[PDB]
């Protein structure tokens, strides 16, 4: 009835990426300690050993993880360690690690990490949530397909001699609807290759999410799994997504419609996936995990021991199982190297702990090439009263630029750039700061 | 002189310059002939040609497989049109019993199968689709980019026999890898938009110029396209250049760890070099659709040594996706075929529209209006002579020839005219008359 | 859908151009080796009566009238190019009568109406007009009150043709909705949405504009009750035709403050030339009223009126005369029936003009029918009719032979022989 | 010859609502009631997110006399303005209980920023949210300037009637060359091209182009082969009358020219010139060396702009007043983001995005985070401050602290936990007599 302002809100006017003319950052080199020693196990990416060595850490590398002896036999000179899934740093092994500065996991797990024993110690945990997004995302773009044509069914067919050439109920993928359960980090971004292979895509989030492209969120789940031809799952592993696709669930999807699951191994009830296939209803489906996994690879290692629905499961049409390879490529380990190697060496360089998994997380600035006789305090302490006021007493003969700390549990992390420091005053303040009672590891840049 | 005023001509002063730009219904005919009109369908055409000859109120008779020669004759001797697709052979053998038959649809694209010239010599009009399967062709290769790129099928085989075997290495995100098309034509040209929506980089080798989609580039020569790119598929017809022309030399001219993919004809790939070039970890994998030869029909120990002597050695080795010709194999492009063909049957049926016919002349008229009374379609089938056409509008002379289109394809002609103001006994007169004119193959007279 | 199912899918000829046609046709023209004359306007009917005797096809434009009193004297004449949508300055039925194939080019002009459009969307937003007519006169006015940003506003085309269609992926380029309506069913192209009736259209639109043909039925059809229908502050835009808006309803709602703008390409009386006090009380009696109102663009029907456009009909008419005469292709002609045949040695075209009575093609098949016929085509158009035939192995004699028996038969209006 | 090997690796999420906790909101110590005043008509947008805080709002459609501001703005504990407001020393200087400024707009000139920064008073803006008008505009002033509409309309308007299609193009097909590919450049870049034309543009910075823009090394490759030419460029020294004379022989016989950047980066004399001479076939400005401080009917003319008159009389020239923000979409934006900073600053102290200030800020505490408080401490950047603030709360835990300098002001705000209501009095007293402090607020 009225013409009138339309929606509009100001965070919507966006900059594309650019070259800043910023100051070189001063490099920071810490008091005391000589060369950084890194311990690099179970066969992390070159592109980790690379930035360490740029940067003149010595770096130690090894395919495998250690014996527990050698381990804490090597932990005891190391600075950082970077791991994967399998080595396991209970404070068994981190007690004996006088001089670790942080601990990379290079992958996304943290539970093989006693976090809060790490933490106790002052130990910053650093890990790698989302470097595996477009992998899986581009595995499900291709399980998609392969199921709409039944690949891997005719492809084992031909392999064993029998030449079987099927239309019926093999689709063009370019028409159907998608239904993205979880339109997170991979969601969205399968969400763009969907619609580019000509999909229509709805997606159900507990969260209200502003969509990519010409995506549809729908407000409840039973409406996605109405409008859906193919149903993918990429949420984490909670209590409300533990078993959330069910018989009630299938029964609610359409005939012939097909599910895939590269999330999390729990978020599927597979008996009720084997009899929803059985019973015509599901046409087909991908599962990259399950509720249990071999801990290595071999020969015999999936099968009715594991679970028991094995056997069961294997002797289906269109059903595509993979070993947990949603992340398995080289761009990923690669980028994992990239992403987790910068962390640990700006946390190494600069005390930034943004993005810690066990840490509080705490940052400032860069420091200007000319900065002239600043430096950087790094004050891991007791989460207790009255540590800043010694702290700050510490440091009240010279002007403090900048200061932030933060708590997390029982530990605490302060981070000063303090001005007008010569080589004389950064010695009192190192051994004052050192014989504080509430400090739990101290560290200069200068 | 006037040289100076011609190089600063094609290239300017710099000026602002103009760009470089670039219901009534119809009336439904039935023949002269009395009976209606059987179709006869085999080789399980889809549910949608079905449709569309029973709603023009034709009799149908379908099967989902092609016949024994000796029922086919029987079968064949009543019908008016027959649907086919690849296995079912109308030979002369066949076709001289087809007494009925005003034409054939290849419910696929190729005809072969069909000895289209001596059907041509008996007025009988062949047509076939094309096209129809591209979209289903290019979306298969996608999935196998992606399915080679990360060992898919390897990794499904192992757990199905309960091997866990997790790899990471030499397996890839496709995002910043390289295509290289062979053949950008109807299938290479959509798949270069979707692998590029893939972020892949896509380069091109085809033996004339064609506009890039996208940023898509087409290089001078295969070698080329065999050293830069981490894909290589095959989109090409069947010629004698194609004919292996991925063979040991073109195979040591790709990338160490790059892969093929061949859904385009059974021949265009050497296969003993390929499986040579995979043995010496060479090629990392390959996805193969068609094969130099395929069973005729489906069954269990159809493929194998007897068929191609090398199967049981490219069974046996990693990151090989093989496919039962099913690039075109879906419901959306079986039933586009459907469509199409069914369509065009109709039309030739109901209207004499020959337009994409594989065998005869290209003809066809507006159709006429509901309210157009008294008005006759002749479609006279006839030799390309001279005089014929003083014969017909001759036959034709007393009635006001409101339009007329005659054309040739070898031995054959075809006329199609639409003439006003006929009463039944003066149809029956014409149809007579050109019936026993020397020229013609067939005709017929819709009203 | 409750299930997974399947998705959805030469040298001799001379040419006289008239009333300043575009390069780009004089240039087809002068590469066929056809001698041509060229005049940027039109001519004295006396100058022109001398001129087209000799003349074998001629180029206008709107204001060059080829009347019978004109063309009883072209006796060389085979085709007439309109290079202009408009056809009415033509006799086309003495001219058929004559054998004259009339050509014409009706939709060059569409991307050049389609940008003005949006122009002007944008323009009547911003009030961008009155601004500029303020600031030229000195009074400075800055105001952002009823102006708008048009992304997220919605467009209301009425008549999705060739225009309407264009302008609509612009529109939502810009960011605006889209909703059309038309009198058929029409696919929408990208995500406008086909409305069922007009009043839809006019409840949800915040700016209208016109895209249909002059019928009964859209003369005056935005009226008074139309304007009650719209969004108060909703913007109206015509450039379509003179008679489809009834403008003294248009500035009552305007003047009621229920329209915030307008712009107007067209008129129920236009000029006939460009002149100094052509556009007032005597041409249209509200003139004064509707100059005299906020954010109105007027504009002197230059919705087609660019280098573009111009250009685009020039290639268009220009290539359709060439192929007619190189060829007989008939096809996109105005007055005449629509005939082509696919374009070695000893071949020749037959291109018969004739009256559409009984027992013609009898005449001429007879008269052709010691030579192979490799295809034909006639079709009629009321009295005239056509034929176009491809005779095979002719050699020059027997072309002279078939030339003069085809000229002597009755039903004969033009004949002409390519080889 | 080759070898496959991992692609060049360079993962966000779409903007989504947060299922955190619930936010403790905080109310400050000492004060009452929140006075805000708005002058100069700022926007409905930001006078319901003050009424939805429960701070008292005074609105005026106009800026105020000096004498009437000063006696208004001693109560009042934020004020909102635009470019006519003039808050200098002389003004602020009654300001007793100001907590903040709000510039609605993106110049803050009028405001003594040092002046105000000296007694703890922070100062928003509203930089970016004018993008999109600014951008639309210029597609219009494009198309209109390729048809000559303006000059079409005026002579209709008098009783001319003058059908031309002579020198009028389609935009299609055309290039534009944009000068400063920066917010307004990057969005009116992704307009040209879905209006067909080609886009060049030149920057003092590498860019990353959107869709099919390509960055040209020199400004006279841009000017040589544009067809139109827009500026949308800040004002430095580098900018000032960057388009002058010989840029003008530098672009195409009949190309255009748009400004709607600043006032001086045209030389308008020149221009006129090469309008004169034919070179430029027409051109639309906004912005002008000298502008009116007010609207009114004899503003633009030859004693503010001495080649107004000659500029006027030229064919194919679009004028405007300054309107390239000039919308409700854009009104209403500012509205939004100033009301909104100035809100997150008064309920949570958070000063990020402040132009005179330093940028600190803290997450929210949570609601059931019972008795903690954060104290807000504007100081003077000098040594032992910190040592005297941190002692006077050192009977309490710090859950985290934050400092930032600025010059001579710093700005640290804490969060201490079990804080009842009698220690919370001691602990404001205590900080409102030390000798570093400019101003103290405590939220709980
Ligand atoms: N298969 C593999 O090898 C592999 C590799 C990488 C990641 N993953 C897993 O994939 C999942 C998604 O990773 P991500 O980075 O995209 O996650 P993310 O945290 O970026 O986003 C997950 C999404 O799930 C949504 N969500 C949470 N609970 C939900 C519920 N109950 N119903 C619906 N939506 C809900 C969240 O709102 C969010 O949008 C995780 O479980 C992750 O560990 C698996
Ligand atoms: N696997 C299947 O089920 C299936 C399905 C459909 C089509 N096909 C086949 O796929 C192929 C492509 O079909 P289409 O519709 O895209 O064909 P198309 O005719 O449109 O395109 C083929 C292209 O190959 C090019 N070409 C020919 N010889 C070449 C050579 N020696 N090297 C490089 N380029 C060459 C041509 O120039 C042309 O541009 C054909 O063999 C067709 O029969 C297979
Ligand atoms: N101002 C100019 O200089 C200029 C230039 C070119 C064309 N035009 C005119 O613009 C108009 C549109 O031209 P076009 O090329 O798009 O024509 P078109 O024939 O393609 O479009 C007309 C459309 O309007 C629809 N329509 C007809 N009557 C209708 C009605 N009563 N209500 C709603 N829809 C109706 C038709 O079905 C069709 O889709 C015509 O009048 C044309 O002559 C003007
Ligand atoms: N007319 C109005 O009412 C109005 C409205 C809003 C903005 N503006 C003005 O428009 C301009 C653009 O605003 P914005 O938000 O895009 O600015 P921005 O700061 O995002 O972009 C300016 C761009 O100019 C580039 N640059 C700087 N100096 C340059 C030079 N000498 N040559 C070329 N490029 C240069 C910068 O690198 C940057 O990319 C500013 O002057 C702004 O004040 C005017
Ligand atoms: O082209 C002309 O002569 C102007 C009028 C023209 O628009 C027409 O009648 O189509």
């Amino acid at each position: 009835g009225a013409v009138s302002t339309s929606p509009t809100q100001s965070f919507m006017n966006t900059l594309p990426r650019r070259v800043s003319i910023t100051k070189q950052p001063k490099a920071l080199k810490p008091f005391s300690t000589g060369d950084m020693n890194i311990l690099l196990l179970e066969n992390v990416n070159a592109t980790a050993i690379k930035i360490f060595k740029d940067q003149g850490y010595q770096v130690e590398f090894h395919k495998s993880s250690l014996p527990e002896d050698e381990l804490i036999e090597k932990i005891k000179d190391v600075h950082a360690i970077g791991i994967r899934s399998k080595t396991r740093l209970t404070e068994k092994i981190l007690q004996h690690a006088r001089n670790l500065v942080c601990i990379g996991c290079f992958c996304i797990g943290t539970n093989q990490v006693d976090l809060k024993y790490a933490a106790s110690k002052g130990i910053a945990v650093f890990n790698s949530p989302f470097s595996n997004s477009r992998s899986v995302a581009e595995l499900v773009i291709g399980e998609i397909i392969s199921l709409a044509r039944q690949l891997g069914d005719r492809s084992i067919e031909l392999h064993t001699g029998t030449w079987n050439k099927v239309a019926a109920r093999c689709w063009e993928v370019r028409g159907k609807t998608l239904g993205i359960i979880g339109y997170g980090h991979i969601g969205s971004q399968l969400s763009v290759l969907a619609e580019a292979m000509g999909l229509h895509v709805l997606y159900y989030d507990i969260v209200t999410i502003m969509a990519l492209g010409t995506a549809r969120q729908v407000s409840t789940l039973d409406e996605l799994l109405n409008k859906s031809d193919f149903v993918t799952l990429h949420v984490p592993a909670t209590p409300e997504t533990e078993k959330m696709l069910s018989a009630p669930q299938f029964a609610a999807m359409k005939d012939g419609a097909y599910v895939i699951n590269a999330s999390r191994g729990t978020v599927v009830d597979i008996p009720s996936l084997i009899q929803a296939v059985k019973a015509n209803k599901i046409a087909g489906a991908a599962l990259d995990v399950y509720p249990h996994e071999p801990a290595k690879n071999g020969e015999g290692s999936f099968n009715d021991e594991l679970n028991s629905w094995t056997s069961e499961l294997v002797s289906l049409p269109n059903i595509i199982l993979t070993p947990h390879i949603g992340g398995s490529t080289e761009e990923a380990q690669s980028s994992i190297g990239i992403e987790v190697a910068t962390a640990l060496s700006k946390y190494i360089n600069e005390g930034n702990s943004v993005g810690s998994v066990n840490f509080p997380e705490v940052s400032l600035k860069s420091l200007d090439y000319d900065q002239e006789n600043t430096v950087r305090v790094l004050y891991i302490h007791r989460n207790v009263p009255g540590v800043l006021k010694t702290v700050n007493d510490i440091l009240s003969d010279h002007n403090i630029e900048k200061q932030f700390s933060d708590s997390h549990g029982e530990i605490a992390y302060l981070m000063a750039d303090i001005s007008s420091v010569n080589q004389s005053e950064i010695k009192d303040i190192y051994e004052k700061l050192n014989q504080t009672s509430a400090k739990v590891s101290i560290r200069l840049l200068y």
